[PDB]
């Protein structure tokens, strides 16, 4: 039951680390799940609809981790408040980087990937922008630019950064140097007057 | 001659601010060129050509600009410097948002594109990091992170940025606001300790 379905996206995940999605055929999906192609249409009406489900799952995988040190704070600067929750980013999209990639690429093609991204990109900037208004209202940054302008440039640069880094892409930040990269650009835009 | 050559270009970009190139057959930049199909294949293999001739043409127009700002320096102070810059970028592909939004779209499926925006954007980030590098040796600027790393991150948060702005992403910063959300984040990252 879910058994063949978390099958099916094992499958496609460990296939789309070898090639693109238009290279893997309902067939791969079912012969690498042990069922046939029409059991595979039970479960799912295409491929596309695979990478959406496995998308989904690690999007929301980060949305949680954000949630979670958004009730949890740690306790240390803010430099390290702002390199913790980018993080998480690196971290989950990094750990998905066949996913990643190909999500990406299927923004073009799908609506529904799409749609998806666009609601998350918005819930992220909209939670960066009431932590830098929450900075600034306790007096610790400057109300510099409006913040919902500004979590917009630095959560696109992010999304940019990091997945241009997981993909090797040239020109490229290393992915042993983003972080830090990513952390020094947002302290100094968040706090820098 | 190069009069039917360049009625297919300006036929492309029009009918690009319409519809994506997968809507547009080479019937359609024929007749709109005043050609017939086989004389179209005389002047380009392909439709993807036109738009990779459109492309180069639109990269090319950026970077001579980018080089006539560097062999003309404006008296004014550092913030407008980097301003005066960055409005190359807002000018030029905002003057052109049909063929920028369908070059980045064929990234995806064409090598040639592909390599030409790589071969651009290490020419564009090599010169940012020059001038950082420039900034840091007269005593402006901190020695903070490696200065071609910060450039990398800066100008694909502006690639990201600027593109999503003219193609009203959601979500992006409006296009009356991104120049002076991209001058605060090169500026306070750039000088900022
Ligand atoms: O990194 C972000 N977004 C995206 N990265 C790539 C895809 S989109 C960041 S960092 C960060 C820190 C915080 F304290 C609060 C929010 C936050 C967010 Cl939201
Ligand atoms: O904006 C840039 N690049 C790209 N924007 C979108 C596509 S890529 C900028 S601004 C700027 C200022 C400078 F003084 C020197 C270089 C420079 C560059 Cl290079």
């Amino acid at each position: 039951g879910d058994d063949r379905e978390l099958a099916i996206l094992a499958t496609a995940e460990n296939l789309l680390e070898d090639r693109p999605l238009a290279d893997i055929s309902v067939d791969d999906l079912a012969k690498g799940a042990g069922i046939s192609r029409p059991t595979f249409y039970f479960y799912f009406p295409s491929k596309e609809a695979v990478l959406l489900t496995l998308l989904d799952r690690v999007v929301n995988q980060a949305d949680m981790a954000l949630q979670t040190l958004a009730e949890n704070p740690a306790d240390t600067d803010r430099e390290n408040m702002w390199r913790t929750g980018i993080n998480v980013f690196f971290e989950t999209f990094g750990s998905h980087k066949a996913v990643t990639r190909a999500g990406q690429a299927a923004r073009a093609t799908s609506v529904e990937v799409a749609e998806l991204w666009s609601t998350f990109m918005q819930k992220w900037i909209a939670y960066t922008a009431a932590v830098i208004d929450a900075e600034r209202d306790r007096g610790a940054a400057p109300r510099t630019l409006p913040a919902h302008e500004l979590a917009t440039a630095l959560n696109l640069m992010n999304e940019r950064t990091l997945f241009a880094s997981f993909a090797g892409e040239q020109p490229s930040v290393p992915e042993a140097r983003v972080l830090d990269t990513l952390v020094h650009i947002w302290v100094t835009s968040i706090y820098g007057e």
